[PDB]
């Protein structure tokens, strides 16, 4: 009945005609020489007035090889000092970053190159095997970071380019920037269009204001533990903290012994994390040898939180303020944010992933009547805003699945607002699996699997998992006379997937239920 719900915070000025570089870089000048990234593994650091110059330098080696305003380049690499300046760069330049986990498979990492038409792929010599057939076979250019193995190119000729050399570029707010891959609320991966004006919308929904939503402040110093090739470091992390000029602590690779003794080193102040990262922090048994007194903020996000880690880590970080926040890529992707974290805080309850971000709208809909529901109803959280994607890329029908035609982004998360306009995310409408954080398509697994010459037929669904939240489980149908085994079929699956979309446990069966219509009755199956 017309239930449209906001922030307790009211709207801010959010510029509608910047491109995110000028944006994020907008006060510069008010700390040029103060570092910007630092590379925690190695001790690398880059000021913000390194990052400012660097930025414009890649922009103009882009040219000089050939990348053109609205070409594809994909990072093939893991958080660190070389994603920032190659994703500001690509922004100067007017290009577009895609990016995928470096622990991808050969086969993972042609079809996302492929997918994305991405003319330009830039990694680190130690995956470079990975890619090297597909390379000399697409006529796709390679950079590493590092040694340039065969005839690669290296990535001081973008960062050491003539920046006076760089070309003038005319960027609209409503130019891609981003293309981030997700599966969304039923399918495959698909490449999620962001724009520079979506992603400013969010950046400034949550860090600007006079009471921004999440308060950073001169003396706070941001860990990037997360990986950058996603969302939720890519836009939280990296463009937020570029925008209130604080400096980021990059971990490349995550390690409780390491972290503990950065947070120290470097007076780590903001830790945004997800669930499994902090378990295992948590689960540490040298706190006590390291000072952890300037940790003031700990963030989780991107999956559900049980009351038993957030009463673990409210009683090992007494020093430190828990919150979370919610998102989804194609959303920009926060939806709603702990306003405990603003700088004038509201009081917060234990399980709340926050309230909804200002400038923007959100509703909660009957799923099967589409119907809007009020306070303490559950239903499907929906936002409008100008921060949500732009739509998926070359897929139509998808968007309009996805979006409807009052422009409402549809989650395919169950959830409802209280009266102190606090969000809980109580179930999922949609199939995805999530493994620390991590997305796991069902329909992807499942592709794999039929696509073997002994199966007919398979569903995938998540099982519980105290370690991972879930684990992918399938459902396989053999042909008729197979003598395939449970490990021969996950060896298949393990050689052609990520890590964290090996399929844990394989069960035959005859049938995969079902509805008349052909749709995987996938509840029927979690339900054994
Ligand atoms: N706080 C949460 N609690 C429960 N479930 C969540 C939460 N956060 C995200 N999810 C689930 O994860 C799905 C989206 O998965 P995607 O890989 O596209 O984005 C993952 C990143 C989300 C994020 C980004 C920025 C932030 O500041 C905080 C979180 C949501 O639809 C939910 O199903």
């Amino acid at each position: 009945e017309e239930f449209i719900f906001r922030s307790k915070l009211p709207d801010i000025y959010i510029p509608k005609n910047l491109p995110l570089h000028s944006y994020v870089l907008e006060n510069l000048s008010n700390h040029s020489s103060k570092p910007c990234l630092i590379n925690g593994a190695n001790g690398d650091v880059y000021t913000y007035a390194d990052v400012e110059l660097t930025a414009r330098r890649v922009a103009s080696g882009l040219n000089k090889i050939g990348i053109q305003q609205g070409d594809v380049i994909m990072l093939f690499l893991p958080s660190s000092p070389e994603f920032v300046l190659a994703f500001l760069g690509a922004s100067h330049r007017g290009a577009i970053i895609t990016a995928a986990n470096p622990f991808s498979t050969p086969a993972e990492l042609a079809k996302h190159a492929k997918a994305s038409r991405a003319k330009l792929l830039i990694t680190q010599a130690c995956y470079y095997e990975k890619v090297k057939d597909f390379a000399r076979e697409s006529d796709v250019k390679v950079m590493c970071v590092d040694s340039a193995p065969d005839g690669c190119l290296h990535f001081s000729e973008l960062t050491q380019a003539d920046e006076n050399e760089a070309p003038q570029v005319d960027i609209s707010p409503d130019d891609v920037v981003a293309l981030p891959y997700s599966s969304g609320t039923t399918g495959l991966p698909k490449g999620v269009m962001l724009t520079h004006k979506g992603l400013i919308t969010s950046v400034a929904q949550q860090v600007d204001g006079d009471n921004p939503n999440l308060y950073f402040h001169s003396e706070d110093v941001i860990l990037c533990v997360l990986p950058m090739f996603h969302i939720y470091a890519l836009n939280s992390i990296m463009l937020c903290g570029l925008r209130v000029g604080a400096p980021i602590l990059i971990m490349p690779k995550f390690e409780i012994g390491s972290l503990l003794g950065l947070i120290e080193k470097y007076k780590v102040s903001i830790a945004p994390v997800v669930p499994p990262v902090m378990m295992s922090i948590a689960k540490s048994p040298d706190l006590d040898k390291h000072d952890l007194s300037s940790l003031r903020m700990i963030k989780s996000g991107g999956a559900p939180l049980g009351k038993e880690l957030e009463d673990t880590v409210r009683a090992k970080f007494p020093q430190a303020r828990l919150g979370q926040g919610y998102g989804m890529t194609e959303a920009g992707p926060v939806l709603a944010m702990c306003l405990a974290f603003a700088k004038e805080p509201f009081d917060i309850k234990p399980g709340a992933c926050g309230t909804v971000v200002r400038n923007a709208e959100m509703k909660i809909v009957d799923p099967e009547t589409g119907a809007s529901l009020p306070r303490n109803q559950p239903g499907e959280i929906c936002i409008r805003g100008d921060q949500i994607m732009k739509g998926y890329l070359n897929d139509p029908e998808a968007t309009s699945r996805t979006i409807d035609k009052e422009g409402w982004l549809h989650t395919g998360d169950i959830g409802y607002i209280d009266d102190d306009d606090e969000l809980f995310i109580v179930d999922r409408l949609k199939e995805l699996i999530k493994y620390k954080g991590f997305q796991v398509a069902p329909a992807e697994l499942e592709a794999l699997l039929i696509a073997h010459p002994e199966i007919s037929d398979a569903a995938v669904v998540g099982l519980k998992d105290e370690d991972a939240g879930e684990v992918p489980v399938a459902f396989v149908v053999k042909s008729e006379k197979s003598q395939a085994t449970e490990d021969e079929i996950k060896q298949y699956i393990s050689k052609q997937v990520i890590f964290y979309k090996r399929i844990k446990r394989v069960f035959f069966i005859e049938a995969i239920p079902k509805a008349p219509s052909g749709k995987i009755l996938r509840k029927n199956l979690k339900e054994k």
